[PDB]
């Protein structure tokens, strides 16, 4: 191993040869403001705010020269702050003012550096940026507010690999858009949202449907029911000032029951009864031995994904319905009967961290039966917006009939969840026991892997599972595929990178290890649950005794199943 | 005690009679906005933003709303929430929208109700207030973000009964103004600094000097000497997100070490200066008894407030200089000859939480000896703004020979800790011995009351003395003592209600209980010191018997003396 000393500041460092001086400078009490560097991204050098100067008298960047033996460098100059404090003039002289009316309001970078590096007079005012704002669906793009940092291109080309936008223009003029300012829903994209999560300004945010709400709950002829992810609780907490990794779930309920909505139900009865669905056609499918390998469809992007580049594997992807349509089409058609409400006059408001989600619920196929879709993040502005102290509630339970969950549905916002429920409800509708012990738990199929595979066995029969987060490793497992190097039988996507607890409705946030916090928040949840298994739910089997009668039948092919039309339009 | 039943959103509420219906809702875990309500006034009701409705179905205001028997009443009401949005609307429509200039970004309550009410479109647009800044000293008044909340005249009015401003004009042209548009100087006002404390926009705020705080560091020739304030290290861990009250000293004598500045010292040093000359200055009008009673010039604002409406108590104050100008005179004159530098080439630097010293500062009397100031929020600015870590630094030191201290001089951020810190240096100068145990602390000088009066016997010889804190209970204690009712002694006087703890510079805090947790931190301090009595202190003797000789020297006179000036300008 090969160790690098340096200073810093006249203070001894020893640091391992490679690393930035940013990087190299993190467990030194001190801090580089950047606005071009992300932990999951290269280095690209657009902001130039990151300089510090070196013993010859000229100021480099930061955060890409590499740490060499035998430099000094200074931080607190006062050189080095004066071409800081340019630089953010030059950015603020040309930056459309109006921050009461940004959403991004209080949690945008850009105004975090600009009071932080007291700025109280600019100079340089003239020619502003001009454009006109257009609707792209979920995603609202306003380029009055970009700084073209390229974090957005950068993870939509070398993360994701799907190229959707790109720059355009030259000089002062340039700006980042589709080809030929083309709204979204008809280019490349797959709405995964990723762009949205690193965005520094609020050039890039989220479409909303608040007022909606305010006038369906205002309407006292609508009974409104609302529903929330499995994955929100875990982080909905960041907001308040908590560490990420609280269970807030009794909190939230009491502060969605004060809120005004009528009805409070969970997503995870709908997710036990898909994973039924879904191990019942792949009980099916594996008697069977046909179309092999089978996809899971529970992810929006994904299916967009599918229907825009690949339409050869529409025959080998399940037809089960996204959780949230399968608990809208129970609320519409179920419980509504039983309470004795009219169709016309019942809504359904869905909390999850997803961006397409949203576009989602206005497909035509699905009959609207999801009104309005909201994220984590307007679900707390509700809060703010209401009044109501998060610290100091009271925590409660869910209402009846359908509130009540399992274990096997609390770790859908995981990546490789579905597949542990999967195989836990496999492993008792093939060997005919329950698994007891540790054998509960699969720890193959665990961790922060692109890529994982498992030969699962099952009473001496073999079965290979494989798990893929990211469209890129998505990419590249269908490239192994269609090269026939293995055959595999059922295998999972999530356009997010780590799962559902890294999409695009969740809160910001700064610290590098999010993911690994969170990841521990829903496993500490779900060990503190009696029941693991999702066959295990009664309610269920009331569900399914009471109207259906049996598991993918005709009433369930109705219902709980849809079909996929290629939308790869020839040119 | 009578209560009263009620219910609030549909919650049982027991509270007592008397009570308003926004007072009395806080502890249910709500809370509900307003702009023009604090806890230290009367309600004026000129928000209209804290608006309920009752069971009749009009809207009804809260800040002034007293509760009686039988009302429902809900906070959460749609028609509510579209008037707030309206009503928040109305005040954006008409507020120059320079967020990133504004000295008051991330702290201002503006900002942050527009964020929560979730406003997004500007409907109104139209003409916008435009008036002209002027300079007033270190009161930066802008009304271009006034809202005409009526806080700052309020508290002009109501405590500290100095009537310096005032409004002005009618309709929509309507602001805050001194008579004529003079300037604040020469105006009635005192320098106290409340109305900055409380103005919940950025109308009124500071006359920042941060640039020549940077030229006077780059300067490669100018060495600096940087004093720190005994009521700065209870309250700067606000600014960082810690609980107020906690003991800050090491991180921050490492931050300003960090910060480029050559070297740093505490004024308590300088504390114990004033207290010993205060003592010999008290015995020997004790042994002469006359001019009494004498009062004392550690507050720039009571000096003021008695030169510009009291000119005929000017022979019975005092004639000792503050601390700051002390401290200033010892390091231009003694340190600049032992370390062997030019009196015009040594920078002293000051961070106190006040804001006369502001203005004092410039006095023309005091021949320049400080250069710059500074106070708690622009420290905490710089600190930020070169990117050190508050939370993981490193406890350090002071400089020598001026670093360490006594626990005698910890005690200036209470009132009534000043001559609590003189009444043991004159028990031990006149009984020629020092307390021991719990005789040292004086409990009939600490709290929180209007008017404090005590009679200390000391060796059968008693003594009366008193403590005004407020111009308001000073203008009192000053009507009883010229109404001849009792004589006294010794009398301190702060402008500030509470002490120096609640100066204009210190951070801004929402918690109504803010005075308890700084006076507890203060107490924790003093108790966690060795040496607790100013006399025992080694430097302070090494600087007489080297320098002096004796306190009330000659050269002590010549250095160490001011004389005041009448202001009060015939009419
Ligand atoms: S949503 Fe995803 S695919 Fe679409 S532009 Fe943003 S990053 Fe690219
Ligand atoms: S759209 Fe957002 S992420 Fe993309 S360059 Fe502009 S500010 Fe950066
Ligand atoms: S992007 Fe940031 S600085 Fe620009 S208007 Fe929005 S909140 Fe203000
Ligand atoms: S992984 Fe989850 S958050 Fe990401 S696109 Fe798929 S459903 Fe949405
Ligand atoms: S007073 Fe508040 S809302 Fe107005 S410009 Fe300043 S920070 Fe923005
Ligand atoms: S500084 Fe004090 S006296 Fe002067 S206007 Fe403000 S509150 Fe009144
Ligand atoms: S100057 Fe500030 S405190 Fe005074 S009325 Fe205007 S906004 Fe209110
Ligand atoms: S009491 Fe302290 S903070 Fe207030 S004016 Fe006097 S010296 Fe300044
Ligand atoms: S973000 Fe580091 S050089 Fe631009
Ligand atoms: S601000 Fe409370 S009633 Fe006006």
């Amino acid at each position: 191993m090969n160790m690098v000393m340096l200073t810093i500041d006249g203070k001894q460092v020893q640091v391992e040869k490679g690393t930035t001086i940013k990087k190299a400078a993190e467990k030194l009490g001190i801090e580089i403001p950047g606005l071009c560097d992300d932990n999951d991204l290269k280095p690209f050098g657009a902001c130039r705010l990151c300089v510090v100067e070196d013993a010859r008298g000229n100021l480099v960047a930061s955060c890409h020269t590499p740490v060499r033996e035998g430099m000094v460098v200074k931080t607190n100059s006062p050189k080095v702050l004066k071409a800081r404090r340019v630089i953010l003039e030059l950015l603020l002289s040309s930056h459309n003012a109006d921050c009461f009316e940004c959403d991004k309001n209080l949690h945008c970078k850009l105004q975090k550096y600009a009071y932080e590096l007291n700025i109280r007079n600019i100079r340089f005012k003239g020619e502003k940026r001009n454009y006109e704002i257009k609707d792209n669906g979920p995603i609202y793009y306003d380029p009055n507010k970009c700084i073209l940092c390229g974090k957005c291109v950068r993870i939509c080309e070398e993360v994701q690999h799907i190229c959707a936008i790109d720059f355009a223009s030259r000089g002062f003029k340039a700006y980042i858009s589709t080809p030929f300012e083309k709204p979204l829903l008809e280019s490349d994209c797959i709405f995964c949202g990723q762009c949205v999560r690193v965005c520094p300004t609020g050039a890039l945010a989220e479409k909303t449907d608040i007022e909606r709400i305010y006038e369906a709950i205002s309407d006292p002829n609508k009974v409104v029911v609302v529903q929330v992810a499995p994955a929100v609780r875990v982080a909905l907490g960041e907001e308040f000032g908590l560490e990420p990794g609280e269970i807030v779930t009794g909190k939230m309920v009491a502060a969605l029951k004060r809120l005004g909505f009528d009805k409070v139900f969970d997503t995870q009865f709908a997710a036990d009864m898909t994973i039924v669905e879904e191990t019942a056609e792949l009980v099916e499918r594996l008697e069977k031995g046909e179309n092999f390998p089978m996809f899971t469809s529970c992810c929006p992007s994904w299916i967009l994904a599918v229907e825009k580049f690949y339409p050869e594997l529409i025959p080998n992807i399940s037809t089960a319905r996204s959780p949230q349509q399968i608990f809208g089409a129970i609320a519409k058609n179920y419980y509504a009967k039983k309470i004795g409400v009219a169709r016309e006059n019942m809504f359904v408001v869905s909390v999850m961290p997803c961006i397409g989600k949203k576009f989602e619920a206005t497909r035509p196929e699905f009959n609207n039966d999801v009104d309005a879709v909201l994220t984590t993040r307007e679900l707390a502005r509700m809060i703010k917006e209401s009044g109501i102290d998060f610290i100091k509630l009271e925590e409660e339970n869910f209402d009846s009939p359908l509130g009540e969950s399992t274990g096997a549905a609390a770790i859908f916002g995981v990546t490789g969840g579905v597949m542990e429920a999967a195989l836990r409800t496999a492993y008792s509708i093939m060997t005919g026991e329950e698994l007891e012990g540790d054998k509960i738990e699969f720890t193959a199929v665990r961790g922060l892997e692109g890529i994982k595979e498992a030969e699962v066995d099952i009473k001496g029969k073999k079965v290979r599972i494989a798990i893929a987060n990211g469209i890129g490793n998505a990419k590249k497992l269908i490239e192994k595929i269609k090269s026939g190097e293995t055959k595999y039988d059922f295998v999972e996507v999530m356009a997010c990178p780590g799962g559902c607890m890294s999409g695009g409705g969740q809160p910001y946030t700064d610290d590098p290890e999010f993911r690994k916090k969170r990841m521990e928040g829903i496993y500490k949840n779900d060990r503190n649950l009696p029941k693991r298994k999702s066959h295990e739910n009664e309610e269920v089997k009331k569900v399914y005794e009471e109207y259906y009668e049996k598991p993918c039948g005709p009433k369930a092919h109705e219902e709980l199943h849809t079909h996929y039309h290629s939308r790869k339009k020839e040119y």
